[PDB]
């Protein structure tokens, strides 16, 4: 699996891409790698923010569907015409598969300007696609079409340029250390898991579990932050807010409003607490947990244009659709979306950023009752 380390490149926050083609012969793509959808949609149109795009004219091999998707959000959309063409991952397994394609055409508010990317590859179920789950997804079509194995792996680092491995296929020992803990796929939409616990340097939330997966718990490497459901928010940052008293920030920080700075090499780590949230484990009773540290949720914006000094912006937010286990969460750990058995295995990454005093860690097992109560029905 050496041919697939390090396949990933990225912005921060403008998440982590992969090298695909489409076509014959091949148009080489950057495809922005997204567990939380599972829609494979390029661009196929000179949108000026675009690098690249399909070209469906040089393609012997591109099908028309004829039928097409409007796909919007709160703040935008992006539209296309379906299709199926060969696609292949340079640094991926030496395959090629039929699969489909939403060529966009038309869109508000999705593509950056200053990005590197032309697309999206969802690697989450057929229940989510759109327009709906008879569009095969691509992931599926790759299983169904060779003998790679039912399963993918990330190992997004983040460090300006962040870089990742998306092992396809497998699992690579060289990017985690210590053992690999599984979590249950809940059900087979999103990647959805069950959270069963959450504690803040050590100390619980105290907080009826099933508001921790009000109404879904996912993880998605579509989303920087780590997104919790309001209520578990609110709990969350104000003793993440007295843990941290030592120093005072504006409320508006807290809310993502506003960044906060520090002198290069003086931001206090250790006035942060760790996070640790508890997943449902395989067995009855059984959990573990996962840890990360301030380095993963104070995520720094040397972006500003008005500032020249080490300024971080808050990464943990509200949420109205669930918890998401985004970046923040996903660059702590070697992340294993074992789709043959329905679950998602964690270990501590070997490319992880951390400090000499604490670390990201993955720890069990627990004793956890009442784990299925968590789960929001
Ligand atoms: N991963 C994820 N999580 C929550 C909601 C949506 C989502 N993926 C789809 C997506 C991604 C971006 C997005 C744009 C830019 C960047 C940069 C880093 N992450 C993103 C995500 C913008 C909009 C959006 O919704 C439209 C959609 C729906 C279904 C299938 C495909 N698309």
């Amino acid at each position: 699996f050496v041919e697939m380390v390090d396949n990933l490149r990225g912005k921060s926050g403008q998440g982590y891409y992969v090298e695909m083609t489409v076509g014959s012969p091949p148009q080489t793509l950057n495809i922005l790698v997204d567990t939380g959808s599972s829609n494979f949609a390029v661009g196929a149109a000179p949108h000026p923010f675009l690098h690249r795009y399909y070209q469906r004219q040089l393609s012997s091999t591109y099908r028309d569907l004829r039928k097409g998707v409007y796909v919007p959000y709160t703040q935008g959309k992006w539209e296309g015409e379906l299709g199926t063409d060969l696609v292949s991952i340079p640094h991926g397994p030496n395959v090629t598969v039929r699969a489909n394609i939403a060529a966009i055409t038309e869109s508000d508010k999705f593509f950056i300007n200053g990005s590197n990317w032309e697309g999206i590859l969802g690697l989450a179920y057929a229940e989510i696609a759109r327009p709906d789950d008879s569009l095969e997804p691509f992931f599926d079509s790759l299983v169904k079409q060779t003998h790679v194995p039912n399963l993918f792996s990330l190992q997004l680092c983040g460090a300006a340029s962040v870089g990742g491995s998306m092992i396809i296929g497998g699992i690579d020992h060289s990017l985690y250390t210590g053992s690999l803990w599984y979590t249950p796929i809940r059900r087979e939409w999103y990647y959805e898991v069950i959270i069963v616990r959450v504690e803040i340097n050590g100390q619980d939330l105290k907080m009826d579990c099933k508001e921790y997966n009000y109404d879904k718990s996912i993880v998605d490497s579509g989303t920087t932050n780590l997104r919790l459901p309001k209520k578990v928010f609110e709990a969350a940052v104000k003793s993440i807010k007295a843990a941290s008293s030592t120093e005072k920030f504006p409320d508006g920080f807290w809310l993502g409003e506003q960044l906060v700075c520090w002198q290069a090499g003086t931001t206090p780590w250790n006035i942060f607490p760790v996070i640790s949230l508890y997943l449902m484990g395989e067995v009855t009773n059984q959990s573990f947990r996962i840890t990360i540290l301030p380095q993963q949720y104070l995520r720094p914006v040397e972006d500003v244009a008005t500032s020249q000094d080490d300024c971080y912006k808050f990464a943990i937010s509200q949420s109205s659709t669930g918890t998401v286990m985004g970046a923040v969460i996903m660059e702590g750990f070697y992340v294993v979306f074992d789709r043959a058995r329905k679950r998602i295995g964690f270990a501590v990454s070997a490319c992880h950023v951390h400090d000499e005093f604490r670390t990201a860690a993955v720890e069990g097992p627990f004793v956890t009752l009442d784990m299925e109560d968590c789960g929001y029905n």
